[PDB]
């Protein structure tokens, strides 16, 4: 059902997605342990993910949430890193893509910082790094992230140092309360509340 359409680097859509990727890199408290050491990416390709059935599943759920929240879906564009990115783009998000051990419970986690999602491309904590070299800071191997359309609806705000949403809420927002430079992270508990809209293929770049 899924087709992938390559965007040209001349396309304003490519440019706007690249800019969100690059501009939301931050330093991480692990000094690069999980995701590697870098300040920027080399973007190799950006593809639009087109699947009519998954799109209709998303918009059906979005309308439900909106009607429960004063006609406000509270839709965001957020990054998702996962070893299961190939399954996600063909089958959609579901309970198999949940982070069972996440600190807001078993749900599907998304990030405003692209470099936060980068930490999960090779698994939780970066797993053992890239399959070829076993290096979490590999500068050679190609990595992929999703930039996704996510319905938050009424989001439970957790000030911060599969399962169900807190009653009366459609998601959780993990607001950083210690690291002043971190952006928010978000959790949904239904796969129908996200659509994997762009597939971004990239390398992290060694600082010079
Ligand atoms: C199995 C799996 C898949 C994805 C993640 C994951 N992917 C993410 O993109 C992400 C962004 C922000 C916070 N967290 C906890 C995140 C977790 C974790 C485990
Ligand atoms: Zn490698």
């Amino acid at each position: 059902g899924t087709i992938l359409i390559d965007l040209s680097p001349d396309d304003k859509e490519f440019q706007s997605v690249e800019e969100e990727m690059q501009s939301t890199v931050r330093e991480h408290r692990d000094g690069g342990h999980a995701g590697g050491i870098f300040n920027r990416y080399n973007i190799l390709k950006i593809q639009k993910v087109c699947n009519k059935k998954l799109w209709e599943r998303y918009t059906h759920r979005r309308k439900e949430v909106s009607e429960e929240n004063h006609n406000h879906a509270n839709e965001r564009m957020l990054f998702h890193g996962s070893p299961f990115v190939n399954a996600i783009i063909h089958k959609g998000f579901d309970e198999r893509h949940a982070y069972i051990g996440g600190m807001f419970g078993a749900g599907i986690y998304f990030a405003e910082n692209s470099s936060k999602s980068n930490q999960y491309v090779y698994g939780i904590g970066g797993g053992t790094g890239c399959p070829v070299h076993k290096d979490r800071s590999c500068y050679i191997c190609h990595r992929q992230l999703l930039f996704c359309r996510v319905t938050l609806g009424k989001s439970f705000l957790q000030f911060s140092a599969m399962a169900h949403s807190p009653p009366g809420h459609h998601s959780v927002t993990g607001r950083p309360s210690v690291n002043g430079l971190a952006l928010a992270e978000y959790v949904i508990y239904r796969g129908e509340q996200a659509y994997p809209e762009y597939l971004i293929t990239y390398q992290i770049m060694r600082p010079e």
